[PDB]
């Protein structure tokens, strides 16, 4: 259950930046009735605050559904199970539609492999490198 | 994997959907080749039905395929009635925006009452106005 964020990337940066919806830090994901139950930690007024949120299963494998700054259509794929994680979110914000793609590893950092297949795939869609932020090189929560 | 007709477009920009819209396209057939899905449809241009044949290329997720078309697209398949309606969801990235389309597919020019109701408030249920939905079933269209 142990995760760590590792690397961020958004069709909207501002998402990711700090202060952003999306710069949260998993922590531990815990599965019960095949619901996601995940907890993170975000950082506001200069401390760490906890997350807790549960993305729902659907009819369809490895997609779920969060009830979180709107509502998100949330994906789960990994060649590397007990390696990574990535996580897709289609998130609805006001009409407004973003992606959000999350790469969990199982400590701080993962390999510079995975790391590249998951920039690569995400600039592939037409998005700029400076839209990825890896966290793995910065101290946060 | 045959034989199918557009029967309700949705959309969160509904430009794209209406008249001269990119995604305003009317599915004929669509065949499958070595996992990919070869899609024959027609779009309206200047008062002409030209026809619109793209393929939509399979990834290591079932379900779930690419497509170049109007920037790049991760396009996912859902039907619990495989038989009777396709749904597709086209997930576009267009300049650096994100923009979602959904397609709802039936063997004939219409679909039943239930499915159109659970499609439209799956849509809706997202954060979009129904006026974004466009039941095509009930106009003249190639
Ligand atoms: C990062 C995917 C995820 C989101 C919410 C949740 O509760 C668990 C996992
Ligand atoms: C509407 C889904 C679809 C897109 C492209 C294609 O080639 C076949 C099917
Ligand atoms: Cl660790
Ligand atoms: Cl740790
Ligand atoms: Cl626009
Ligand atoms: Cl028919
Ligand atoms: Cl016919
Ligand atoms: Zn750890
Ligand atoms: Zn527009
Ligand atoms: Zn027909």
């Amino acid at each position: 259950r142990h995760w760590h964020t590792v690397v961020l990337a958004s069709s909207d940066r501002s998402l990711i930046e700090e202060e952003g919806p999306f710069r949260n830090f998993i922590q531990n994901i815990t599965v019960e009735s095949g619901n996601l139950n995940g907890f993170f930690l975000t950082r506001k007024n200069g401390q760490c605050i906890p997350l807790y949120l549960t993305a729902f299963k659907t009819e369809e494998a490895r997609q779920f559904k969060l009830n979180y700054y709107g509502t998100n259509d949330v994906y789960y794929e990994s060649s590397k199970p007990n390696e990574y994680a990535k996580f897709i979110f289609y998130n609805y914000h006001d009409g407004k539609v973003n992606v959000v793609a999350n790469l969990f590893g199982r400590t701080p950092n993962l390999s510079n492999e995975i790391k590249k297949r998951f920039e690569e795939d995400f600039m592939n869609r037409g998005f700029r490198r400076e839209n990825i932020l890896d966290i793995s090189e910065v101290d946060h929560c």
